[PDB]
């Protein structure tokens, strides 16, 4: 409509995509039943081991954000967690921004650094985001971010045990001796990349329209391309498309939450468009192992 959603709208909207999700009558061997599933351990973690000890509300919680389907997935399910948290489950603590980090680099995709800021407005985030054009590391930009917010005590992360390095990662545990001191709340470990698809498409979010163009996994601008295995050919098996219903049954909006387009960035379209190969959509891709597969070839 004419304004952006307040916070309070956000979560409450999260909270019910969240809901009428878990209430989707799935078969026990389906997809949407394992995302239930997992929807519901994360809610766990976060409801009962996370909000109890730190507080979303003072600062105390920073959300490690990047426009990325998983920590996309992740923020939709943070926001429906406040809102049961608070208004639903009335425990005991108004809140106008979410505290969100994201660590900006020379090589990030234009469609990317848009869709962040497009999702920030979205969401009520408040941004920090790191100095594009400074060489650090990782580790080195939060060391920044935990000076100037040193009531940080804890940053949610959207990675999955399937991503690198990430089997031995548990829901709540402390960096490690060379990053600044703070906890790790990592609530998504446990979801595949099925479910991160089904959860997605259903809530009718915007997603960033790399995926569309037939992207998986979003690293730097050089390194990453359209996943290998989506490729379009006349000679191979077709793909099917496991998230049909979703699509279909995607949770609507109205004036309030109804969503204005995030486009590809028209850098970005340039070279996906003059690649001579056509992709399906991301979400075509449902094996973890192949997650990465769009990458360019090192020695
Ligand atoms: C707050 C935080 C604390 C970390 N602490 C440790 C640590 O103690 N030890 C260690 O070895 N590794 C640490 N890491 C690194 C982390 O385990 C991943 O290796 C890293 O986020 C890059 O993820 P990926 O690109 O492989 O995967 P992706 O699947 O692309 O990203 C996984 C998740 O990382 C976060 N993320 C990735 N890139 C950004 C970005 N540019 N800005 C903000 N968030 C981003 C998002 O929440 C995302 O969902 C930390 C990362 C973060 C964000
Ligand atoms: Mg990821
Ligand atoms: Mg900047
Ligand atoms: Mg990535």
């Amino acid at each position: 409509g004419a304004m952006v959603m307040r916070l309070g709208d956000a979560a409450e909207l999260c909270y019910n995509l969240t809901s009428s999700y878990l209430q989707i009558a799935a078969e026990s061997d389906s997809i949407i039943a394992q995302t239930q599933r997992a929807i519901n351990t994360t809610k766990s973690i976060l409801i009962n081991e996370t909000f109890p000890k730190w507080s979303p509300l003072n600062g105390e919680i920073s959300f490690s954000y990047n426009g990325g389907k998983d920590c996309q997935v992740l923020l939709l399910l943070y926001l429906s967690c406040l809102w049961e948290y608070y208004i639903v489950k009335l425990s005991q603590s108004p809140l106008t921004k979410l505290p969100t980090v994201f660590i900006d680099h020379d090589d990030t995709f234009k469609t990317l650094e848009n869709f962040i800021e497009e999702t920030s407005l979205r969401y009520s985030l408040s941004l920090y985001e790191s100095d594009r054009d400074k060489c650090e590391t990782m580790a080195e930009a939060f060391e920044t971010f935990l000076q100037v917010f040193p009531e940080t005590k804890a940053i949610v992360i959207g990675i999955r045990h399937t991503d690198p390095f990430g089997e031995h990662l548990k829901p709540i545990q402390k960096t490690d001796a060379n990053w600044p001191d703070f906890y790790r709340l990592q609530p998504l470990l446990h979801w595949n990349l099925a479910n991160i698809w089904s959860f997605l498409l259903y809530s009718n979010e915007p997603i960033c329209e790399l995926y569309r163009y037939g992207f998986t996994s979003l690293g730097n601008v050089e390194e990453t391309l359209p996943n290998p295995h989506l490729r379009k050919d006349k000679n191979s098996t077709p793909l099917k498309l496991n998230f049909e219903w979703e699509i279909e049954n995607r949770y609507k909006h109205n004036e309030v939450t109804k969503a204005e387009p995030i486009p590809i960035a028209d850098e970005d379209l340039v070279k996906i468009e003059n690649l001579h190969e056509d992709y399906y959509p991301g979400w075509y891709l449902v094996d973890d192992k192949l997650e990465r597969a769009g990458r360019i070839k090192k020695k």
